[PDB]
């Protein structure tokens, strides 16, 4: 838990409500940017998955994942994070159009190295859309919002949930909307679609469908077009996380592989 007297704030809402703010640590102060709730009239389920995302991320570590500092008990309820100030990747890459194909494959192999560690960790993330990719630089990616990721189990692969709730099903693999199951793969998948977001410049995938449209294109063997412009190796690694088959699809390790621009063994 996180001293108040140590934390300031900037009054600018950002986009739980998100401020800046700058933390004082031991020696220096750290930039922070926090989700700040209510204390009494707020909403409790959103409150648990706060709690829920400061369970699994004080269990991470690693530099592809955004690191949380603490909880502040205080005037409000808050989650604080280093910040990485860049923000969000698609709203990033709608305002810089001119970021090379290089240094977008850099990011996105960022965010597979992360993964890469989640997935050996293993632990599902659940809401991997290029909206939770966090720039620290142009060159330095960080996966974020943990508030649906859950711990799995030591005996399974894969997180069932009782049946769909309000979910980003858009960024969903088959057998999560149809069997409600969430394995490291299901994750490889969201990757793909995230992978397609970068490379159109954080335009929404899927667009003017609704969901059960998606998933009735998806079952057909349809798939997104490949973005303008885009480098046709990196459209191909889209459609193999793609795969409608879990046991066909890759993991992470082998997404990790396809993504590095340099030569290596497996
Ligand atoms: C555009 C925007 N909307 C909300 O936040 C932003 C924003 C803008 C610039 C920078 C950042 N950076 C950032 N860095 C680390 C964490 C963090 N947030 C705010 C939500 C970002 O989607 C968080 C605070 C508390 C818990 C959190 N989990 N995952 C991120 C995050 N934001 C954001």
């Amino acid at each position: 838990y996180l001293d108040r007297k140590l934390l300031t704030l900037e009054d600018k809402e950002l986009g739980g409500t998100v401020k800046k703010g700058y933390y004082q640590m031991k020696k220096v102060v750290k930039t922070v940017a926090v989700k700040i709730l209510k204390n009494e009239a707020n909403d409790p389920a959103l409150k648990d998955e706060l709690l829920a995302e400061a369970n699994v991320m004080q269990q991470l570590d690693n530099p592809y994942i955004v690191r949380m500092i603490g909880i502040c008990e205080a005037e409000s309820w808050m989650l604080v994070m280093e910040m990485a100030e860049l923000g969000p990747l698609n709203k990033y890459l709608q305002q810089n159009r001119h970021v090379k194909d290089k240094n977008i494959i850099e990011l996105v192999h960022q965010v597979s190295m992360g993964m890469k560690y989640l997935e050996e960790s293993n632990f599902v993330h659940r809401d991997l859309a290029a909206r939770n990719v966090l720039l620290v630089t142009q060159h330095y990616a960080k996966i974020s919002d943990f508030g649906l990721s859950k711990a799995l189990r030591a005996d399974e692969n894969y997180y069932k949930a009782q049946t769909h709730g309000k979910w980003p099903v858009k960024w969903y693999a088959p057998e999560c909307i149809n069997y409600y199951k969430f394995s490291s793969k299901s994750d490889v998948w969201s990757f793909g679609v995230l992978m397609w977001e970068a490379f159109s410049y954080g335009q929404k995938p899927y667009r003017g469908m609704k969901g059960s449209e998606v998933t009735a294109m998806l079952e057909k063997g349809e798939r997104m077009g490949c973005p303008a412009g885009c480098p046709r190796e990196m459209y191909d690694l889209m459609n193999l996380c793609w795969t409608y088959d879990v046991e066909n699809r890759p993991g992470f390790a082998a997404v990790e592989l396809r993504l590095r621009n340099y030569y290596y063994d497996v």
